[PDB]
């Protein structure tokens, strides 16, 4: 009765009911560092990931983005051949970091070869479900093949699950299960994990192995970011903060005299078409370059690390310590009690 | 004697939007998963949905619709006896379809339940705004006597005493849910209630110890809701909501909003006890018209096998024993929902 | 010391909203239950509603309809003396109707008590913002010294020392609440107040210690805001709002985008007080019609409220009755949902 | 159990509160509101007959705000946004309408020690040494440097939201500490950083830090209504600074625009892109506007009348007894919700409420 007497003890955070402490700095903003390594392979300045979705990654993207010191994972919701060819593509820029997803299916490996063929840095073995034995099996399959290779096996919100692909050969772990802004996964399904909090259990185990985590999804703010570093993560990937941008695919659709971009999750009836869904499509304003919001999230997390007194991303994760607050304390952390007029470059 | 003044306020409840459901291993696919549920002996389901016994929910066409997604529908009271064993003598014929009727502690209700049973009623509900009653306890005596044969479904309840004091008086399933409805007052006029998540899993917890199933009635807004009323212990769930917009619920379509919408109602609001016949404990409003029940049900399990997937759940009594959430703050929702973008579509699940 | 520093955070505070009854066993149904209740030997009523002593809630014609319907009407004290006596007398001279009146604590307090007196008044209600006053204490003392059997109900107050403190100088009912009144500014305003149901209970629990019944007074909202404060331990409740828009209230209806409405403010408001600033603020409700429409969903409410707790009467529910505490999530849940609402029902709006 | 898995572990566990989350309990009371006493001495040099600071923005700070505040027994602190000539004019103007007490932000640059000469020079009360981080090396390092040249100068250092900080500063030199990271009504720090303190917990941790050496600390941001300025005060500061409840006032520099046929004056923070142009950048700031409140007597007058409430709600004489005394109680957001003006179409404005 043991399991029946614990349905209702854990309790779980998210990046909007706490904040970052204040601690003791040394360091400026302009000095700190936001280098971060993933492995032999895969090395970042910038801690940044542009999410593998249709609507947010292709060559043009990952280009863009690994010259701003970051990482593009190409979608896999196109053939074989082309998510190869885009692959290369980005390869043959100035040689440098691409990702690639691929789904768990029958011609996984088949997509793999002409991707490692390719060249890719890191392959992303991406499903809903990471803790399931399907995509154990698999990982397992990719590491006896490819021993070289970067394995990104997602997605999770548990230690035990953090475990469970670490131990069939991925060495870095992809955090977060229904915090997408485009997610419907906690509505439909009714699960999930706390962004931060899934993080932070994925985190402590992944410590152990000294196996890194990205979190992926629930960022909006580059505060987001610096919370979800702090509470653990090597590196965060993004969706909507990106999708904005002239890089990505897909192009800009006019609303309201403004000019938007579409943004749809890769489990939406608009991206499966191309069945019940657990992802809505819709669309965010047109944001200008890759340039410019990369620019307003590293200054931010400059900000916070300055804030927190830590020179590199490790003394962060390590020493970085949270304070939680109730939902009027939400209120207090955003602008309140007055009319904004001019939109800034990293608020809304 | 201050016991009981000194613990007025010990108690803590949680409801839908307080928990997610964890993840767990799971080796099996939505597809794989068995939806299944054993309510009785007599009375088994494919899929773990009730439609509800309300006059804008539930008749003739809604039941054998329901019947057919492997479900059940419960017809409503507010017609006449003879009515009645009518609609359930209709769901009948139609390919030995199950079938249940709603029933109210009253006089007649012997004499109501005498017809529904030799219309050959699969079940019948005693549903009440207060099942923790005497009125109530003596009625499930006085049908178990009657028909020892008879699947009782006794509600509503929120709490295990309550929910002991029916199974002790011969009630096979229990029905919970007090105040938790989307059509519902109950809360706001007379101040009663239990966050329905507690009060499936303290009652689920009861029904447990002697072998009986409990029906999460009220509140359910998303498929999501249904995974955790589910993993929370109970077999089954009851829906209003959701199904008042299906095509072959009662009354017709009208426009309003500029679309297509279908009138949804309380049995305890001033219209519908008109039809029927103390202070109205519903409202009366209107739902989205969603097209055949057909499509509604897809995603309805669609959204089941998903969880259940997550959960590492091969069957339902997995889910039940085994399930484990977590808990979250108002921001937690939040994050729970789409967030920060605009939607440009209606979801076949959401909104 | 350091003792009071280190405390200043550790108290916690619930309101209504916070909150549900968790339904009990019940022999009864809503029709057969008790909701009588007794203030002192002196006054008793037939029903848990006391309307709010303020220049709209409550003169001669709202406190007449209060007592022939079985509550009890608190004639406000912005007025003369003179005006005040002669409007308890018109409800006295009325069939021998209960009433009460508002005096503050001030000079010629003991004039006005001395005409309410003579005018027959069944109760006074001594009406100030903080009944934990030195000077309030001090005045309950000596009404009682004078009027040996004069009721006394004196307020207001949200904690159980001055419950405790009110009670020693003599007070038979104690009115309970700090700042959760509608109209009311006072927390905004002074950063200063009590969660109106740990303060009913709070006060509730020193009260029952000496038989002394508490008004749960401001914060009611809903049908089940009164049920909820009876439950935890008041034995009347006090309404302004709820009461504003009857049709014998004071002011007459005004158009307004033509619906009709009354007009509602605080005691405390700019309006009301033509040295301090305004502890309320001046605004408007709908119309109602007759305060028996709006008793009889009142009394409704509370009775199925009752029945769902399996109380007999109401010494039954303040004893017995369990709450159960709620997140946001909870009251969302608790109201209506999902659903676009059609019509008006006569007990949510 | 480790030195290393210390921090790691004790990430999530401090709580937080804010004003919006409290509220004072009642307690006994002999005094009348009219009785009571709002002076505040923050320093042997510095008594203010009201607890109450004008922010130094250049929204709302500037000769003839902090004239107008001094007069009312208040203080002033001309922004920095501004050059060095310039601030020291104001500086002179204040001095030379009554011999007001003035004070004036200086932000931590290679410069500060020549503008601090020159603020000196016209007589300065007080230099708030302003800076987004009090707990940085600089900030210490400026403090110290200041200190040591001016021995008796009154030097108010910002902001920090954790004992650890306010000792440093103490210890440093400052006289006088300001508290706040994040509260400011125009701020995106928390948003864009991810970094703050609860207000309501900031000012009491500090000031538990603080009461030790006898210094006082500035309850810098956060604040709506009057009543949040005794939650203030009541948490342990012994005086108030406040940006958004001034920017409007007649006194406040920017003219008087109207939009809807109401009046209002913009109100930026500092960190916004509007007031760094003034002197890519990452804004920890927005720009907006606030309603014209009208002649600053006004707002003020309402403010300390909701103190003197506040203090006979509490029983409290002097700002003091209601630093050591004042009980609070925890709501939840359904509480805060009964704790304003519900189910009442509001008719007209008060005068201390919207
Ligand atoms: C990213 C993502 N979910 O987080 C995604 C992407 C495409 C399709 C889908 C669909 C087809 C809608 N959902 C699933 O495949 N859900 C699912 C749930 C549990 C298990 Br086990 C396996 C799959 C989901
Ligand atoms: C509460 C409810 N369903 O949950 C319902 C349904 C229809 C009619 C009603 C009416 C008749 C308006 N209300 C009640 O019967 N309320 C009630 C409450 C407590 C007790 Br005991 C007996 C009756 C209620
Ligand atoms: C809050 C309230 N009634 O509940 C009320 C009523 C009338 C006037 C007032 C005024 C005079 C505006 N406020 C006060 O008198 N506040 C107050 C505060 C503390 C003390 Br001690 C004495 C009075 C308040
Ligand atoms: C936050 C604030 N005042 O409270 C303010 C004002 C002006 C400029 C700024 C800018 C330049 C945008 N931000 C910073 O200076 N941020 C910052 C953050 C951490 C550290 Br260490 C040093 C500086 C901030
Ligand atoms: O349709 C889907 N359903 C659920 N999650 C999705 C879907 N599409 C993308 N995601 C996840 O959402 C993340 C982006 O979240 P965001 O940055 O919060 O917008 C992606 O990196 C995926 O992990
Ligand atoms: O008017 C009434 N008052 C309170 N609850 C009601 C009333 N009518 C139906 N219900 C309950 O609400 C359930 C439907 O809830 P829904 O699925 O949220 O719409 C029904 O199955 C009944 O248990
Ligand atoms: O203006 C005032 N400021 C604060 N509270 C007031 C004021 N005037 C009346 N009250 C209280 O508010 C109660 C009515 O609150 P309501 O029932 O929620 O409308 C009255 O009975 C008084 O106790
Ligand atoms: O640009 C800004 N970003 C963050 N905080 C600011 C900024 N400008 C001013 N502040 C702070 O916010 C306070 C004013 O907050 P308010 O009274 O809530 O408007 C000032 O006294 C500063 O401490």
């Amino acid at each position: 009765n043991a399991m029946w007497e614990s349905k209702f003890v854990k309790e779980g955070l998210t990046f909007d009911d706490v904040l970052l402490v204040p601690a003791k700095s040394d360091v400026l903003p302009r000095e700190v560092s936001v280098k971060t390594v993933l492995s032999e392979s895969l090395q970042l300045n910038i801690p940044l990931i542009s999410a593998g979705m249709d609507t947010v990654t292709e060559a043009d993207m990952a280009i863009a983005m690994a010259r701003q010191g970051g990482l593009g994972i190409i979608h896999k919701n196109m053939s074989i051949e082309q998510q190869a060819e885009q692959v290369d593509k980005v390869k043959r820029s100035g040689g440098l970091l691409v990702g690639a997803a691929v789904g768990v299916t029958a011609d996984a490996m088949t997509r793999i070869d002409a991707l490692v063929k390719a060249s890719v840095d890191a392959i992303v073995l991406d499903t809903a479900h990471g803790h399931s034995q399907g995509v154990i099996d698999k990982v397992k399959e990719v590491r006896a093949k490819y021993p070289s290779l970067n394995i990104i096996a997602g997605n999770v919100a548990t230690a035990e699950a953090t475990k469970a692909l670490i131990e069939a050969g991925a060495n870095v772990v992809k955090v977060g299960i229904g915090p997408g802004s485009i997610c419907t996964t906690r509505v439909v399904a009714g699960v999930g994990v706390p962004q931060l909090t899934a993080v932070y259990d994925c985190a402590t185990e992944a410590r152990k192995h000294g196996i890194p985590v990205i979190a992926d999804g629930g960022i909006k703010y580059s505060g987001d970011m610096v919370k979800a570093l702090a509470a653990g993560a090597h590196v965060v990937m993004l969706g909507s903060m990106f999708a904005g941008v002239a890089e990505s695919p897909g192009e800009t659709e006019i609303y309201q005299g403004r000019q938007f971009k579409v943004y749809r999750g890769m489990g939406s009836v608009g991206a499966m078409e191309k069945l019940v869904p657990e992802g809505i499509e819709g669309r965010v304003p047109y944001k200008g370059p890759l340039a410019d919001t990369v620019h307003q999230l590293v200054g931010g997390l400059r900000a916070g690390m300055g804030y927190c007194g830590a020179q590199d991303l490790e003394f962060l994760r390590e020493n970085a310590q949270f304070i939680r607050m109730s939902g009027a304390g939400l209120l207090e952390s955003h602008p309140h009690h007055v009319q904004i007029t001019k939109e800034a470059p990293n608020y809304s």
